């Protein structure tokens, strides 16, 4: 397609015709990844750029808004970047005062990384900000043929290479899980929403950086089946626990987690957040 076009921070894809899902050797098949299905998408626009810092403080500053982070007290932040810690994943802590502002917790600020993807929202941070900016969360759907950017079933963005020509395409992690990063994408952390190639609708980091919230109910199931509900704009189920979030992170790593592969996908509930997540905006013409 080429009919697309591009307005403010967001590109307007004319709706489309995708196969979504994935059925790869090395899916989470749990997840849900498949079946590979065949998905028609009204026209929609996407943010090619996650909400940043900056975006995020002029929302705060307009409306006095507090996040779900500060009402707690408390947000997940990665032990290297300064019981407490998840026991299935204890390189997460849970650290007093840390949220958007000071994404490591306490000594830590956003001064230095007005670009970067706001993080420690959650998803109702995520649809709070949205809102005032006129716009919603994406689909599941509308995230993943997005992130395809006109690609059949490649495993990422830009291809089924991860490194093509031997040159990074995100921000993830590299060397030595969860000891040492080496930063070999330029990174040990989140990146500027604008780092690195875009794809082929515009998008910007959709692979990596931060996971993104999506609009949809988290299910393993409910798309396996074949209906108009499923595969005509679909929605997600009507209810559930957890929310999806999609495009991995600064974090993964293919050694436990390459879930930056465009089919994958994990959920979080929707009062949850981490120094590791954030989100783009969508919105109906
Ligand atoms: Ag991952
Ligand atoms: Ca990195
Ligand atoms: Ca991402």
């Amino acid at each position: 397609a080429e009919n697309l076009y591009f307005q403010g921070h967001m590109v307007a894809i004319p709706g489309g015709t995708f196969r979504m899902g994935g059925e790869d050797p090395d899916a989470f098949p749990e997840d849900g990844e498949g079946p590979v299905r065949t998905v028609r998408l009204s026209p929609f626009l996407i943010d090619r750029y996650a909400v940043s810092n900056r975006q995020f403080a002029a929302f705060v500053k307009a409306t006095g808004y507090v996040t779900d982070a500060e009402r707690y007290g408390w947000s997940f932040v990665f032990h290297a970047h300064v019981d407490a810690v998840v026991p299935e994943a204890p390189w997460w802590v849970a650290v007093p005062g840390a949220y958007w502002k000071a994404p490591e917790g306490p000594g830590s600020s956003i001064t230095d990384r007005p670009n970067h993807p706001v993080v420690h929202v959650s998803w109702n941070d995520a649809v709070a900000y949205a809102t005032w900016a006129g716009k919603r969360l994406p689909t599941e759907a509308e995230w993943e043929m997005a992130a395809r950017g006109g690609l059949d079933q490649a495993r990422y963005p830009w291809g089924n290479e991860l490194t093509p020509r031997g040159r990074h395409r995100c921000n993830i992690w590299q060397g030595t899980f969860p000891v040492h990063d080496t930063g070999e994408d330029g990174y040990t952390g989140t990146a500027p929403v604008n780092a690195f190639a875009p794809n082929g609708y515009g998008l910007y980091n959709v692979a990596g950086n931060v996971w993104e919230w999506c609009a949809d109910w988290w299910s393993a199931d409910w798309h396996a089946t074949e209906s108009p509900a499923t595969r005509i704009d679909p929605r997600g189920p009507e209810t559930g626990t957890a929310r999806v979030t999609k495009g991995g992170s600064f974090l993964c790593h293919e050694s436990y987690c390459n879930r930056y592969r465009v089919a994958a996908r994990t959920c979080n509930t929707p009062d949850s957040s981490a120094a590791h997540t954030g989100f783009r905006c969508a919105a109906d013409p």
